[PDB]
RNA sequence: GUGAUGUCACGGAACCUUUGUUGUCUUCGACAUGGGUAA
RNA sequence: UACCCAUGUCGAAGACAACAAAG
């Protein structure tokens, strides 16, 4: 006799559940279980599968009922309905039955005895207790009993840290599955009721069921009645197949931020010329199309949907990279002031090493967790107490654990569900100035302005909230609630807003009654009524205690371009670009705003190492100190590994919003002076001068009790003094005066901290002289043999603090034009047009200047020769090849089957196949053109000429004989002619012999007549005898080596030989086998057959080659092995003919390897070859054809003078001053400024515009060729020197369309450029910053700058058409003596610079010769002094003045015997004239 | 799928430390092609 | 198997090297 009361628990957060375990474990002993016994439980349908159920077991909710009921009985003194219960009984004689037993202290509300263990009648609680089954509840079930695959199908586990409160760093951790309530909100169960139970039993189990608010770590309501996997593959194998794998991390970071939208699909970037040739996104189908493909797939129309999509594509990617009692309800929004970061790690989400916590649905998420943990942190804080409480065992009764037992915080999630931003994060070594090694992260960060509702409800015996909760809700208030980490990086501040609070009674019985009634308006309609009654404001606390924590302002000026780099934004940015500007995301509405910042991370960084490097501890400087377990003052002032800081550095963000602008940058090789391969680059950073500076301005946290220490003052004030004299600068690429700070001032210390920040020698007369002679022409370019030792002895010093002895400051200096300079904007190819590319000068923010680069390599140019050093840019992997002449070592050989082998045949022969006499196109086969299969042709080595006179009157061996006449036709005779006495017969046409066969006209046909016979070589081949010589020819089986029409000439003006063509020029054939001889280049003796026709793409194309070859006498027996060095010297000659700018537009007329892109040698091939012994040393796929050096270039130069490689082989000087990848350079070159009005070679169009100027065009500025100064593949030539081009006025000849060598004309072109040039006077002003520099460095830096009276630098473009001779003065040096005091050092330069003499001195006693062939090419011409400089042409027929060309000077004077001695020897005339 | 006269698990901040940075003159002249002739 | 040269056009580089998380 029962009655069921069905029941249901709706859950309002995300639930905890347990991890399944077997029932050996589920005991008293197992810790994990045990922690448990209050989460919900998940089954197993079967122990070995994992397929299963959440539920909640019938106990937990029994125990929380009971709870509720002493709850309610202390609040009705004792009184249910009409009659009075018993103190209750909790007393077990068998404790060890027990799972667990009662630790917390148990509510009294009378002191009556508990009821009789054996009575007629027991009270209501004792029948819901169950000593009176009476009552039995039942488990609780998902509706419907619905199976999932296991408890990570419904739920995630997260971890949850315990943080020590005085170190604030965390000490130890536990996990637990979270089940969202929004997913599974309701569980279902029954509760049995026998029929005897009392009805006020009944009434107290309602009662307590409607007050019970919390069950497994949730609120709760208790109410009784494919695409991405082949996506992943496809782009994977479109990297294999193209070799673009290194790409691949890239393509996985790039398409991850694809996540946030599709429309970014659209939005990549293009090549440098707006065509699909993107270097990562046309790599291929492309991936572009396939990216486009899978935008618009309908299944990825969804902005989820195509979020998970690039997810999973971007994660597969980078896999593949490898009584009384009140409660108190507080109402209002937390608003995140800043960027937050609540850590939550995804273990099968491996591409970001820094997560945030998120929902199922992509929300952001405030837990519960860390809210209480915050409240606790933020009381003891109040308290200046820490709570000594360990966990397990009775409850802690400190200040702060009574107020927490009363608290209750709703966990809270966002609206907003933009994926997180994603940020670059290293670490900088001190020593060397450069990232540390594996010091590189990126970290998931949530967008500031997301809002989360908070709901707070605290329940106790005061009045209101206790004092200590008023002051932490006000300090919240004032938008100091610290609640995630990464707080030291200013993250994770909120503010509280929006806050009401009301106190209700719940002693008062209408109250409680209304409460019980509505469920407390816990759940979504509940709350909707309670924040009617809520009232606007917080309580004031009385007892209010300030904050401990106090903003400071920072505001810095900087005049100079400023970058903090990201280079996946650039690879996923419209724009192509190398790297752009850091860029982050705040959250308005449902939106993301993008704002240009300085990061937190990168200002924290500058400012410790400012504070570390002027700081020492006992004798040590704080970076060099392991800094664990210390108190030193790094770590009190920004913390450490083992404690949080006391210091917080938010973004700093730029005032206004100032567009970057694009930098191009190219490093120039020493040697051959032009641009270095693959070195060609970008840079977007935000543009800043001192005409307009950028503002940028932020604030930092500071604990008070830092800010009131004066020796952290003092600290703090010394290093933002250095820093505010421009000693740090900001972002990154400063060593080209990027982030200058002009600078700093903070607000906000009450002076506490800002308290502590607040003649030239003339240049020596010039040795060098010059002779030059007016006759004489001079080249452009010289070389500067280098002295063969180059120190390495000095170790670099570090960047780790200032040293004593060593000179730090700036040298401010005049650069003076004495020729016109270029230094071209190269954004707008069209700043002087309206094709031919015109580029303005270089200005930033409309101001004319030079930028920093540009100063820096001519400067650092100049001192890799004053002082010997290494070729700091140099393309080492380069591989020189030179064009054969017709002047024999090659044989021909077929590869055979195997591939590592080449035979060789004995001999080969021409075979006629572009002329009429043969149809041997018509009778082969195309596997027998090809030369897969052998073929039989009649060869003939010697033809028979006769003379009917004997040898006179003009052989010098001929044999007599009687020659029949057979018959005469054509003009031409017949006759057999029979020799070496009847030996030898043969029949020969034969054409009429001058003054000969007029004498012997008559024609007798059987006659007998005497003649004189001659052998020729004729070596040729034919597949059938022709009909005019039957005779003589032996059949021979060999492979027809066929390359096509390949000797050909392609003039752009009608030659001689197209001119005298007679009839009308033919088109050119698509079929190449189909090519026809149609004109003799000597009509009278038919020979040198000639195909002439024109095409409108390549003008006059002439092709006079008509045999193919034959290869027969096979030598099977005689092979020669492959070495591999001759298989990559055959593929650089193969990439080298594919990749040819000159080639002919026609592939008829290319060789069959240019034709058909052969890329390797493969077996059958038809070759000639060179080898020595048994292995092959060079081969080539035509008869003239290409050699190629077996050695890299930069083997052709001593070990010694070759790049730096770090991993410290040491440094050269100019190495350690400018620095390497590996070493960070100790001297920053800023941008220099133009000081007047400038004096312009062309004024522009319109007078109204002084300041700019005309257009000018240049000749053709073509590559420097290596094989000029490197004649050939001989050991004898080396690298000359390092390229210097001489001064030279020819500025003033190509001021007119006069080219330099000839001065016929300069016109434009499609591939010659158009510039602007600062007339010679301009003066510009620079500076450039030095630190930790040695005396002799000052002085030999001072050196490089001034040079001597008589000498200036080339700076610039087109150097070698004169343009770009300059000259720095040096204007005063500023030395750092100390953080506060600063001295002049013009006195100190004559010092200077005889230390530098000495120390050259030293390393070269008497060798300094390269310092005096320097010295001439930077001496300037004197006055009444003209030298003529400028290239040869290619001919001597293509120069008016008649001086010799490069053809006529490759023999003579620039032979390749003296040309490197010639080229070696500064102002060495090539012309005599 | 929990036992039952005793479950503070709202008893526990994934917390602390780290500079997207180092190096690079928007520069610049001789090369490309393969045969033809031996009346 | 031994000589002989003939033709006059044309852009190149477009990022590279390093770190890809540790304590
Ligand atoms: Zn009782
Ligand atoms: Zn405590
Ligand atoms: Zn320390
Ligand atoms: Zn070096």
């Amino acid at each position: 006799m029962t009655t069921t009361m069905k029941i249901s628990i709706e859950f309002l957060e995300p639930f905890r559940m347990t991890k399944w375990q077997e029932s050996t474990r589920r005991n008293k002993n197992n810790k994990e279980f045990v922690r448990g016994q209050a989460f919900a439980r998940w089954h197993r349908n079967k122990k070995d599968n994992t397929k299963g159920r959440p539920y909640i077991t019938g106990t937990l909710l029994r125990s929380a009922v009971i709870r509720s009921a002493e709850n309610l009985l202390t609040l009705s003194d004792g009184k249910i309905s009409e009659k009075t219960c018993c103190p209750g009984k909790f007393d077990t004689e068998d404790k060890d039955r027990l799972l667990q037993l009662r630790q917390r202290s148990t509510l009294r509300w009378t002191d009556k005895n508990p009821c009789p263990d054996n009575a007629e009648t027991y009270c209501p609680f004792c029948e819901l207790l169950g000593r009176s089954f009476r009552i039995h509840f039942g488990n609780l079930s998902l509706p419907g009993k619905p199976d999932f695959d296991g408890p990570k199908a419904i739920g995630s586990q997260r971890v949850l840290n315990r943080v020590d409160f005085k170190s604030g760093k965390a000490h130890d951790f536990f996990k637990a599955y979270e089940v969202d309530h929004t997913r599974f909100p309701r569980f279902e169960g029954e509760i049995t009721i026998d029929n005897k139970v009392s009805a006020e039993a009944r009434k107290l189990l309602c009662d307590s069921l409607k007050f019970t608010d919390r069950l497994c770590g949730a609120l709760c309501v208790i109410r009784f009645d494919n695409l991405a996997e082949k996506t992943a593959e496809q782009i994977i194998s479109i990297l294999d197949d193209n070799k673009k794998t290194e790409y691949t991390r890239l393509l996985a970071d790039a398409i991850r931020s694809l996540r946030r939208s599709s429309k970014l699909v659209a939005g990549l970037p293009k090549d440098h010329d707006g065509k699909d040739d993107h270097y990562l996104w046309d790599i291929g189908v492309t991936i572009r199309q396939i990216l486009t493909t899978s935008a618009d797939t309908k299944e990825l129309k969804n902005a989820g949907k195509w979020r998970e999509f690039c997810e999973k594509l971007g994660e597969a990617l980078y896999l593949k990279s490898k009584s009384v009692l009140k409660e108190t309800v507080v109402c209002g929004e937390l608003v995140a002031k800043t960027p937050f970061f609540f850590g939550a790690i995804d273990e099968d989400a491996k591409q970001t090493a820094l997560q945030v916590l998120l929902t199922p649905d992509n929300k952001y998420r405030l837990p519960r967790s860390a809210v209480r943990g915050i409240l606790r942190r933020d009381l003891q804080t109040y308290f200046d107490s820490p709570c000594n409480a360990e966990l397990g065992g009775r409850p802690c009764m400190c200040k702060t654990c009574r107020i927490m037992r009363g608290i209750t915080v709703m966990d809270a999630r966002s609206e907003y569900n933009a994926p997180p931003e994603i940020r670059h994060r290293t670490r900088i070594n001190p020593f060397t100035g450069t990232v540390a090694e594996g010091a590189l992260f990126n970290m998931e960060v949530a967008p500031e302005g997301i809002v989360f509702p908070f709901q707070l409800r605290y329940r106790g015996s005061e009045d209101g909230l206790p004092d200590a909760l008023k002051t932490v809700l006000k300090w919240w208030a004032e938008g100091q609630a610290f609640m995630s980490g990464a707080a030291s990086t200013g993250k994770g501040r909120f503010r509280m807003e929006n806050a009401k609070y009301e106190t209700l009674d719940l002693s008062d019985e209408n109250q409680r009654n209304d409460y019980l009634k509505n469920w407390g308006w816990r759940d979504e309609k509940g709350l909707e009524e309670l924040k009617k009654r809520l009232n606007s404001g917080l309580p004031e606390p009385g007892n209010y205690r300030d904050p401990k924590w106090h903003e400071i302002n920072v505001s810095i000026e900087m005049a100079s371009p400023f970058i903090n780099g990201d280079p996946i934004r650039a690879a996923v940015d419209k724009r192509g670009t190398a790297v752009v500007t850091f860029v982050k995301y705040k959250a308005e509405g449902e939106e993301a705003k993008p704002v240009c910042a300085y990061k937190a991370e990168s200002f924290r960084g500058v400012i410790r190492s400012a504070v570390a490097r002027i700081h020492m501890e006992d004798g040590v400087p704080l970076t060099e100190l392991t800094h664990s377990d210390c108190e030193c003052l790094l770590c009190q002032i920004f913390g450490s590994e083992y404690e949080a800081g006391k210091i917080r550095f938010e973004d700093l963000v730029f005032e206004s919003d100032p567009e970057p602008v694009t930098f191009d940058h190219v490093a120039i090789d020493r040697f051959t002076g032009g641009a270095a391969a693959k070195k060609k680059f970008d840079d977007s950073p935000l543009p800043g001068s001192p005409a307009r500076p950028l503002m940028l301005k932020g604030s930092f946290w500071i604990r008070r009790d830092v800010l009131e220490d004066e020796e952290y003052c003092k600290a703090l004030g010394k290093a933002l003094a250095d820093v505010n004299n421009g000693l740090y600068p900001l972002g990154g690429k400063s060593a080209i005066g990027y982030g200058q700070v002009k600078s700093l001032g903070i607000k906000g210390d009450d002076k506490r901290i800002s308290r502590l920040m607040n003649a030239v020698p003339e240049k020596p007369k010039t040795d060098a002289e010059v002779r030059i002679e007016a006759e004489k022409v001079y080249y452009p370019h010289y070389f500067v043999e280098p002295h063969k030792k180059v120190e390495r002895e000095e170790k670099p010093c570090g960047h780790q603090k200032f040293h004593e002895g060593r000179l730090t400051g700036k040298i401010r200096c005049k650069l003076i034009t004495k020729t016109p300079l270029i230094v071209p904007d190269t954004s707008n190819d069209d700043f002087f047009r309206p094709y031919h590319k015109s580029y303005a000068f270089f200005r930033l923010h409309k101001q004319i200047m030079i930028p920093g680069s540009e100063l820096r390599g001519m400067v650092s140019s100049v001192y890799e020769t004053v002082t010997n050093s290494c070729f700091r840019i140099f393309d080492e992997t380069k591989r020189l090849s030179w064009r054969m002449d017709a002047d024999q070592d090659f044989l021909p050989g077929r590869v055979t089957a195997d591939g590592k082998h080449i035979q060789k045949f004995s001999e080969t022969a021409r075979v006629p196949f572009y002329d009429k006499t043969q149809k041997h196109f018509d009778i082969l086969d195309e596997q027998e053109i090809a030369g897969e299969k052998p073929v039989r042709m009649w060869v003939k080595r010697f033809i028979k000429r006769l003379s009917l006179v004997d040898p006179a009157k003009h052989w010098k061996r001929r044999k007599e004989g009687i020659a029949t006449f057979i018959e005469q036709k054509n003009g031409s005779y017949y006759f057999n002619v029979v020799t070496n006495n009847g030996c030898t017969s043969f029949h020969l046409w034969h054409k009429p012999d001058n003054f000969d066969q007029e004498k012997l006209e008559g024609i007798q046909n059987g006659e007998k007549l005497d003649c004189w016979v001659r052998d020729s070589r004729y070596q040729k081949a034919f597949q059938e005898i022709p009909e005019n010589d039957p005779d003589g020819w032996e059949c021979k089986e060999g492979y027809l080596h066929v390359v096509g029409p390949s000797k050909v000439e392609f003039s752009d003006k009608k030659g001689d030989v197209i001119n005298n063509f007679q009839g009308t020029l033919p088109s050119v054939p698509n079929d190449w086998k189909t090519i026809r001889t149609n004109d003799f280049k000597n009509r009278k003796r038919k020979n040198e057959p000639v195909f002439c026709c024109e095409d409108d793409k390549g003008n006059y194309y002439t092709m006079a080659k008509y045999c193919e070859t034959f290869f027969f006498d096979l030598k099977e027996n005689e092979e020669y092995e492959i070495p591999e060095k001759a298989r990559i010297k055959y593929k650089e000659l193969l990439r080298v003919y594919n990749n040819n700018p000159q080639a002919v537009p026609e592939s008829v007329f290319q060789s069959r390897v240019a034709r058909e892109n052969v890329e390797k040698l493969k077996s059958g091939d038809l070759v000639y070859f060179k080898h020595n012994e048994k292995y092959v040393e060079d081969i080539v796929p035509v008869r003239i054809s290409r050699t190629v050096d077996d050695r890299m270039i930069g083997k052709r130069m001593s070990a010694d003078l070759r790049p730096c490689h770090g991993d410290w082989k040491g440094l050269c000087p100019a190495c350690r001053l400018f620095g390497t990848g590996s070493y960070k350079g100790r001297v920053r070159f800023g941008f220099a400024s133009l000081e007047n009005d400038p004096e312009w070679l062309i004024p522009g169009k319109n007078p109204g515009d002084p300041f700019h100027g005309g257009p000018v065009m240049l000749s053709l500025l073509e590559r420097p060729r290596p094989t000029w100064s490197i004649p050939g593949s001989d050991n004898k030539f080396k690298v000359p020197g390092r390229k210097f081009y001489v001064h030279h006025h020819a500025w003033k000849t190509i001021k007119d369309g006069n080219h330099p060598t000839t001065g016929k004309a300069i016109e434009q072109s499609p591939n010659n450029r158009t510039v602007e040039a600062l007339a010679g006077g301009n003066s510009f002003s620079f500076e450039i910053a030095f630190e930790n520099l040695k005396e002799w460095e000052l002085g030999l830096l001072i050196h490089s700058l001034q040079l001597e009276k008589g000498l200036a630098h080339k700076l610039g473009m087109a150097k070698s058409m004169g343009f770009g001779s300059v000259e720095i003065d040096v204007e005063s040096v500023r030395l750092r003596k100390d953080w506060k005091q600063w001295r002049n050092g013009n006195s100190e330069i004559p010092n200077w610079l005889g230390k530098g003499f000495a120390k050259l001195k030293e390393w070269f006693r008497d060798e300094l010769d390269f310092i005096e062939n320097l010295k001439k090419l930077l001496w300037f011409p004197e006055g009444d002094q003209a030298p003529r400089v400028c290239y040869p042409m290619l001919r001597k027929k293509d120069d008016p003045n008649g001086n010799s060309g490069y053809e006529e000077l490759k023999d003579g004077e620039f032979k390749k015997e003296d040309r490197q001695k010639k080229l070696t020897t500064p102002w060495t005339p090539w012309a005599s004239s």
